[PDB]
């Protein structure tokens, strides 16, 4: 079926790469098939199964952006007002003039990839945010950051009056039916939790870290993160708010090259050449700032666009691609963190195979 297509270039993309294993959800109109292949832990031999817990790393901040969203159209959070007037304890700081929304688009003038070494907790994160300078035009420049949207989390958890991870699975993960996604994995899933390969062929697991539930501390399944991606392609029965909030994520926000920065989400028009979304996920656009034009002719979510997210950690390696015009996504998640090239080239051919490009 589709299994034909899917299977053989999943089995040759895991032998190219020695992916130990891999779970694929495959989201259509008449349903989403997930499909499970090879070892959740290649030590042991236990097979990926319904259950098994992949590390999505920066996958996680669709999640973020998304209940950032849900606390706007709720009237709790404006995504133009400066951060400070969520975090008054940032009053006086860059974050007077650096917006929610800069925060969702990497634009938040130059804050940087990495939390320093120097942060360990709260209090010296605020304080570090604070001192900091900004090296970019706030709303001009784009620069990945971790520290971005973990301090857009922050400011939607205040915005909401909760805690992150609590509000977190109550107005997103719960109304998507999403009970197996987890920041923190319980005890009584730890034989469930698959265990990542690095580069190097050794065993690795994500370490907690600040800003990790906010930045890249989501523990999932194939078939939760299919759920997301369901209701990104109007496909779930979701509430008209959270409906709407998962919408506006994918509102382009600023043209950077060939790219459009969504809420997160990143998208190309179509048709678009692998070689596009290749130098989307390389040195170029990752590790150096981009110009990046406002769009304000504010883009309403497209209907002829390639939208995508990379996630990896140290032994993991995530992707998924919508494509709403066709109500047909991916989520290919694996416990190797291999080049994203190859995740967009398997993505492609998979796409392609089944006649949705
Ligand atoms: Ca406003
Ligand atoms: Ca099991
Ligand atoms: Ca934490
Ligand atoms: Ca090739
Ligand atoms: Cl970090
Ligand atoms: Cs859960």
């Amino acid at each position: 079926q589709t299994r034909e297509v899917l299977d053989p270039i999943v089995a040759s993309l895991m032998e190219a790469q020695q992916i130990p294993g891999m779970a694929i959800a495959l989201v259509r109109p008449e349903g989403t098939t997930i499909s499970h292949y090879g070892a959740a832990d290649r030590e042991t031999g236990t097979p990926v199964d319904d259950d098994t817990l992949f590390e999505i790393g920066s996958l996680s901040k669709t999640l973020t952006a998304t209940l950032a969203s849900l606390a706007e159209v709720e009237g709790k959070l404006d995504f133009d007002a400066p951060v400070s007037r969520y975090l008054p304890e940032l009053e006086g700081s860059a974050f007077d003039d650096i917006s929610g929304l800069n925060l969702g688009t990497h634009t938040g003038g130059g804050l940087p990839l990495f939390v320093p070494d120097e942060v360990t907790d709260r209090a010296s994160l605020m304080a570090w945010y604070r001192e900091w300078q900004p090296t970019e035009p706030i709303g001009e420049s784009r620069t990945y950051s971790n520290l971005g949207i973990g301090l857009l989390g922050l400011e939607t958890a205040a915005s909401l009056d909760g805690e992150f991870v609590p509000t977190m699975r109550a107005k997103v993960l719960a109304p998507l039916g999403m009970q197996d996604t987890w920041y923190d994995v319980p005890e009584a899933r730890m034989a469930d939790y698959a265990m990542g390969e690095d580069k190097d062929g050794q065993p690795t697991r994500v370490s907690p870290g600040v800003l990790d539930d906010e930045a890249y501390g989501i523990k999932t399944t194939a078939a939760d993160l299919a759920k997301l991606v369901r209701a990104n392609l109007h496909l779930a029965d979701v509430d008209a708010e959270l409906q709407q909030a998962i919408d506006a994520t994918r509102q382009g926000h600023y043209r950077v090259g060939d790219m459009t920065q969504a809420l997160i989400w990143e998208q190309y028009s179509l048709p678009v050449a692998p070689e596009t979304l290749r130098a989307g996920q390389g040195y170029d656009m990752i590790l150096e700032p981009n110009a990046a034009e406002a769009l304000e002719p504010p883009q309403s979510p497209r209907d002829d666009v390639w939208v995508n997210k990379t996630g990896s950690t140290q032994g993991f390696g995530g992707y998924i691609v919508m494509l709403p015009g066709k109500h047909t996504g991916l989520v290919m998640l694996a416990n190797k963190n291999y080049p994203n090239d190859a995740r967009v080239e398997a993505a492609y051919r998979i796409l392609s195979g089944l006649g949705a490009i």
